[PDB]
């Protein structure tokens, strides 16, 4: 693999510090974020299975039915690596990934950053999540009805900000280029699923950092994954609008998130 997953290794600072991507996007939403970490980090980047930077020849329907399939890559590539000890850094589904990870090698990481994670979108009882199961299906059947008019309205929700904003643009292009059926069934995989029971076996320390105002993870559930993980925690709350703030407000993340590499 490492071709596989487009993996590149930057950087000559001391510790070691993964960087993992959520859905619709790649390893290119850190691009603003890489420069500040080369000098005191060693970064690691890879592009999760099914992102438009990546051959469909690779994507098993099978494998990714479930966030087991993108941990288990995690973890393949950090052997082929040969790491025997980093810092994770887990944007949206990639932090719970992170996260399913550290419960089959815990010694891999030392710490775990979450950004915009969540560990079910899906309400219940006692848990605040954001969707209904109808705002799925109609994401669901408007993504197949027409997947080019979904884009156009999905991201700008997601990222927040104007249509017109770079940010918005730049996330609309990396969706689109998910072939539909692939992103139709990653979807599925990701707003259907479910670990909060893994949650309480974690015992690698995470910093939790969230948005203010994200309209995929309610501020309610970085408090969630605050008393529920099993490991030390800690919460940071961004002043920052949108799913993705590392690539519509670089520069509010860059110093929160370099100061919870170091803490």
């Amino acid at each position: 693999l490492l071709d596989a997953h487009n993996v590149r290794v930057v950087g000559m600072g001391s510790e070691l510090v993964v960087l993992g991507h959520g859905f619709g996007t790649d390893q290119s939403v850190w691009k603003h974020v890489i420069p500040h970490l080369v000098d005191d980090y060693r970064v690691i980047l890879f592009d999760n299975m099914g992102a438009g930077t990546t051959d469909p020849e690779f994507f098993s329907f099978s494998r990714y039915s479930t966030l087991h399939g993108y941990a288990d890559d995690l973890l393949s590539i950090l052997e082929e690596l040969e790491v025997e000890s980093c810092i994770y850094v887990g944007h949206s589904v990639a932090g719970m990934v992170g996260c399913l990870a550290s419960l089959e090698r815990p010694e891999i990481f030392t710490k775990i950053i979450t950004l915009s994670a969540s560990p079910r979108y899906l309400n219940d009882r006692d848990y605040f999540g954001g969707f209904e199961q109808d705002d799925l299906n109609q994401l669901f059947e408007a993504m197949q009805s027409n997947f080019k008019a979904w884009v156009s309205g999905f991201a700008p929700l997601a990222v927040g900000s104007d249509i017109d904003s770079m940010a918005v643009q730049e996330f609309g292009r990396t969706l689109f280029n998910i072939r539909p059926d692939i992103a139709f069934s990653v979807a599925k995989t990701i707003f259907q699923s479910d670990l909060r029971i893994m949650l309480p076996k974690v015992t690698v320390p995470c910093h939790i950092l969230q948005s203010s105002k994200d309209l995929a993870v309610p501020l309610v559930v970085a408090d969630y994954l605050h008393h529920a993980l099993g490991g030390p925690t800690i919460v940071e709350v961004l002043p920052t609008e949108g799913h993705l703030p590392q690539l519509s407000s670089p520069d509010i993340i860059i110093p929160v998130l370099k100061r919870h590499l170091a803490g």
